């Protein structure tokens, strides 16, 4: 029973981040086979700079890589999109198998928080509609990934790059394309309207059952249309038959329908929770994903 | 920015962790040097178990210990208060720089979760008052560890032992001596009261302000006394000479003075949050202490 934020066992990551410096900047990068991939913003050297340009103009030795307490030799650079390559002469001996994947807002990933190469702190976040995330970063954290672990495999998603003017967060997949409207150079850019995961808040809700919350199940059930209605109204995302499907084992598993559980949503959104709160929280919870609850509650 | 449930890096407890079998039970096992450290309900065989019987009809081959895919032989075992102590023939490669601390109620720590030796996720907690951690756990979690890391020294201070009735668990320090009055065997023990842990809050409402959160604050202060009259009527622990010291920093910081932030949380607990919310949360959050605080937030 219980159930928590829960990040991924973070080891098989700890293993490939290392310190990148160049010029006076120095930030993280993650080190796999014989390349070291980081933001491109570490190159030397404003309002629309032309990066092309600038690494041109750099040489191998400007970038100290430095794994632990040991100097990895760069031979090689390239620009691959908003991420910098960085060809080194040394494999990573502690290399998991990988994969870059690239996610869809809505989808959760844990996030490695990292400083001057060296892993702080883990914890989990979602991406959210509009392509920001809400994480916890300080200056010296551009590098830090994010990822998933399926079976041994690190399926990395994301890379930090920046932070936005209402405190949240932007960054790319690990082939350098950024997630969203954001760009790696100074700007007015913010975040545009988000909205709230509908499916995830179902999914919450069916871990607050399987864990013996009940007090918001009613006997009612609505149709997808009506209950799309109301969700509009709140600023929640449409819920799809594609979602519905994925919520069917959880549904089975609890008895409840999913359109039972909507009209329970759908109440609560009406009446709000009446001083009552729901696996500890007094809102409703939507970066957990329909396979997060599955993954950690009871079968 | 941002401020998120962080834990540590979990890497250097993944790589102590093993399985431990024995007769018709499998759980988790801590593997540091020559030893490993297991809950010592695996022994095999009800209602008032005497343990050191139990230990002297079994031999070191009863006991199955699989590091990843290397079995390790035990060669000595030994009962230490509710843990046991498997000697083996080899010492762990992967052994990092480790203490056995007991920690305070009021204090953080981060949870591996583990089943058959094998680690699936990493979540903070917060010791409760009354010695009950409100984790998350699913059978096979026994045997999962609890613990701080300081420069790359891991402190373990939780074995996992137990769920409760109400959902919360119960568990011993790396020494075998439980948490609260709790015990290894059936009965119809259960949680004592709790109580919010209130120099937690006032360091997380230092977060908030710290985050850009400001509408709690009031231009009032109070008295220590008149405060912790408050806090008594709403469930709150007291607050100390000592909280406020180590409140003192953070005060520092942000420029609000303690008591000044007292009359803060004196307003949220008389009054509620009106439909408001404090880094994204809509209760007052306890699980963050100041030192969380103060590591997780800008200087």
């Amino acid at each position: 029973s219980g159930f928590r934020k829960m990040a991924f066992p973070s080891g098989k990551v700890e293993g490939c981040m290392v310190q990148v410096t160049c010029g006076t900047t120095t930030l993280n990068g993650l080190w796999l086979d014989d390349v070291v991939y980081c933001p491109r913003h570490v190159i030397c050297t404003m309002l629309n700079p032309n990066y092309e340009d600038l690494l041109i103009r750099k040489s191998n030795h400007n970038f100290l890589v430095q794994a632990g307490n040991v100097q990895l030799r760069v031979i090689g650079h390239s620009m691959q999109n908003c991420v910098l390559k960085l060809k080194v002469d040394t494999a990573n001996p502690k290399t998991p198998k990988y994969k870059f994947v690239r996610i869809q807002p809505g989808q959760t990933f844990s996030v490695l928080a990292c400083y001057n190469g060296s892993p702080s702190g883990v914890y989990q976040c979602a991406m959210r509609p509009n392509f920001t995330i809400k994480g916890s970063f300080l200056n010296g954290s551009c590098g830090s990934v994010g990822f998933n672990i399926d079976y041994d495999c690190v399926s990395f998603c994301y890379m930090h790059h920046m932070e936005l003017p209402t405190g949240v967060h932007a960054g790319t997949d690990l082939e350098g394309n950024f997630y969203g409207p954001f760009v790696d150079r100074q700007t007015a850019q913010a975040a545009g309207t988000d909205t709230t995961i509908t499916v995830n808040v179902l999914a919450w809700l069916y871990a607050a059952v399987i864990n013996g919350d009940r007090w918001f199940l009613n006997r009612f059930t609505t149709t997808l249309n009506d209950f799309n209605l109301v969700a509009m109204k709140y600023n929640y995302e449409p819920l799809t038959q594609d979602h519905v499907d994925i919520l069917g084992p959880l549904s089975a598993q609890t008895g409840i329908a999913v359109l039972d559980m909507c009209a329970s949503l759908k109440e609560l959104l009406q009446n709000g929770m009446n001083g009552r709160t729901i696996l500890g929280s007094a809102l409703l919870e939507d970066e957990f994903t329909p396979f997060d609850v599955v993954r950690q509650c009871s079968g």
